């Protein structure tokens, strides 16, 4: 061990490594005896591809490039495929190709090998037809699922409503045969959920200027013998109850997650009256913010328990007896459980990580209590001696309140800085604004704590996983709250003598940007900041200039246009541009229709001549948020490279990133 300037301690974690670990299983699901699940390859034109793992322990990707596992239903993703077992032939599987946005089948033991083809039609209007959250129904020969059909060429000139289509391929060429279960009364909607018995039906569904977490309703339908929906109706919920989830348990009740009591429970629900009962009251999420139709938190079993992701903060995987009240959780060293879950016999299958290792796929046996993972296992890339150790701390604010964060103190085996000098710290502000970040391992944190750099992960009011009270600290404070729980947490730091107060730096994605972007106007705490496809134009963005699902997210945020537009141009960063007097680097991807690229040109138009040292690189190919391994390359040694520059430190295995006023 030797000591060195913060910032420039050798570190075997390259911005390569980081980027080729990155992302984590996803939409979980067990078809048979075998258990399949998303992986991203960034190396592979950053597609994500299907993994199959037997019941042996084979575990294979199912499609070859270029198939890509993903949609864009809401622009982030709908559960984008489905798949059940079969006496001969092997399993049947379905999934939507992001390349054309259509559905595909397939057979991954037909002769041959998997041969995708085509169930859905195209359409040259606006966005076309997008589809997710499929069920699988061979007895009808069909898969039904939700779908987005565009009408006009606008951003919101869209319909959405649950279909039917053949899986005999009937439809692929013909939009009269796919069929419309639902009518299109709902702006959004989940895909359906059948009962046991198949005659009846449900599905969330809500419309502007609502996001699901603030309320949903829980609609319903009689399934007729020819397959339509009758008699639909509101079963439950409204503007103000979010209902994140809901499943039909194989002895045909009805459960679903509401927070009426102010925090995702789970409760039964009578599928003739709509009444709920509560199952297990306690003042913790048993379920999330339903950013894409399909997400899973709890999941019943055949034998009557129930698998739930659970806790206050960090979520656990854990297992309800509905009927005892009681509730075990997994143990091994998974401190965090992701929101995707399926089951099969007496076994809960999750994706979870561990502040040591990278999100697994882990089973949960519900006869022994035994958790171990059966995916995707994690092998260290490095000594975990690199990986730094978390604190979840909660800091006091002025008025008293908590605010909940991660802090990340530089570690490594080699090094340890100068007696005389402070770590720069680094103040991460997470995306959404509605949602909150695990502590879990992230290479991407540990790029930076083993250089000697600090980091502070923030989960400001309006984060997820504390209860709807907390959620709701952000309405129509967006610009305020989120800046001054960052800048409170940086500054805390500081005076506690374990961050240099006058390096701090600032940094985000989507919204997380948007914070970064708000923090280096509206406030002098930091020395630079790092902004990724964040919101800085809010007239703009309020006017057609963001996708569907969030057209309206800004009446939640900062209030509706009609009772407060003076905020959309003062809670606006492009508004102060001229107030930003530290260096900066902006980061955004071209085809992002989620924060257009022109946000970010207004905001360098506005800061031109100001003789202000920054820089800005597009990527072509990229949308919102980055997916090629190169482009993730690029992304974070140009990060790490301002922050060798503005805190005066020396860093030679990243390029010079050139800062220009």
């Amino acid at each position: 061990v030797s000591t060195a300037p913060y910032g420039a301690w050798q570190s075997p974690i390259d911005a390569a490594l980081v980027a080729s670990r990155s992302g984590r299983p996803a939409c979980v699901g067990a078809v048979g005896d075998e258990v399949w699940w998303v992986a991203p390859r960034p190396a592979e034109a950053g597609r994500a591809t299907l993994v199959r793992r037997r019941a042996d322990g084979a575990e294979e990707s199912a499609l070859p490039a270029p198939w890509n596992v993903r949609n864009r239903v809401f622009e982030y993703s709908g559960f984008p495929w489905a798949g059940v077992p079969r006496p001969a032939g092997g399993p049947l599987l379905v999934f939507t190709h992001f390349g054309d946005q259509r559905l595909y089948a397939f057979e991954p033991d037909a002769p041959g090998g998997a041969v995708p083809r085509p169930l859905t039609p195209v359409s040259a209007v606006g966005g076309g037809l997008r589809w997710a959250d499929p069920v699988l129904l061979p007895e009808r020969g069909e898969v039904w699922c939700m779908a987005e059909e565009f009408t006009g060429e606008g951003p919101s000139d869209v319909r959405r409503f649950l279909a039917a289509v053949p899986l005999d391929g009937s439809a692929a060429a013909d939009r009269s045969a796919v069929r419309e279960l639902s009518d299109d009364a709902h702006r959004f909607v989940t895909g359906p959920r059948l009962s046991p018995d198949g005659r009846q039906a449900v599905w969330l569904a809500w419309d502007h200027p609502r996001m699901p977490w603030e309320g949903t309703e829980l609609k319903t339908a009689r399934v007729t013998e020819d397959g339509r929906f009758a008699d639909t109706r509101t079963l439950l919920g409204g503007p103000e109850e979010a209902i994140a989830q809901a499943e039909w348990a194989p002895d045909g009740s009805l459960i679903v997650a509401t927070d009426r009591t102010g925090w995702w429970n789970l409760h039964r629900v009578d599928p003739a009256t709509g009444a709920a009962t509560q199952l297990c009251r306690r003042e913790e999420e048993f379920a999330g913010p339903l950013w894409t139709p399909g997400m899973r938190w709890f999941a019943p079993l055949a034998n009557g328990l129930i698998a739930v992701v659970h806790g206050k903060g960090a979520a656990v995987l854990g297992i309800l007896d509905p009927e005892s009240g009681e509730l075990v959780d997994a143990a091994g060293p998974w401190t965090e459980w992701a929101a995707t879950l399926t089951v099969s016999g007496t076994r809960a299958v999750g994706v979870a990580a561990s502040p040591r290792t990278a999100y697994e796929v882990v089973e949960l046996d519900t006869v022994t209590g035994r958790a171990r993972t059966i995916g995707a296992r994690h092998t260290d890339p490095v000594d975990p001696a690199y990986y730094p150790e978390p604190q979840i701390r909660t800091f006091t604010a002025p008025d008293g309140r908590e605010i909940h964060a991660h802090i990340y103190p530089p570690h490594s085996p080699d090094f340890t800085g100068p007696a005389d000098e402070l770590p720069p710290y680094v103040v991460m502000a997470h995306g959404g604004p509605t949602s909150r970040v695990p502590a879990v391992l992230d290479l991407d944190v540990a790029y930076f704590t083993s250089r000697g750099i600090g980091v502070a992960d923030v989960n400001y009011g309006g984060s997820t996983g504390y209860g709807r009270a907390y959620r709701e600290r952000l309405r129509g404070r967006w610009g305020v709250v989120d800046v001054e729980d960052c800048a409170a947490v940086a500054t805390a730091l500081a005076e506690e003598g374990t961050a240099d107060r006058a390096r701090l730096a600032v940094r985000g994605g989507a919204a997380g940007g948007w914070t970064a972007a708000s923090s280096l106007v509206s406030t002098d705490v930091y020395a630079c900041g790092t902004v990724l496809y964040p919101v800085l134009d809010l007239l703009g963005w309020a006017d057609g200039g963001t996708h569907d699902f969030e057209s309206r997210y800004l009446d939640f945020l900062i209030g509706s246009f009609e009772e407060f537009p003076e905020r959309y141009r003062d809670r606006a960063p492009l508004t102060r541009a001229d107030r930003v007097r530290v260096p900066f680097l902006l980061l955004q991807g071209l085809e992002d229709p989620v924060c257009p690229p022109e946000q970010c040109d207004r905001f360098l138009e506005a800061v031109a001549g100001c003789g202000v040292p920054h820089a800005y690189l597009s990527f072509e190919g990229e949308g919102h948020g980055f997916r090629r391994k190169e482009t993730m390359v690029r992304a974070l040694e140009a990060e790490l490279s301002l922050y060798a520059q503005v805190f005066g430190v020396e860093v030679a295995g990243v390029p010079l990133l050139k800062l220009g006023e």
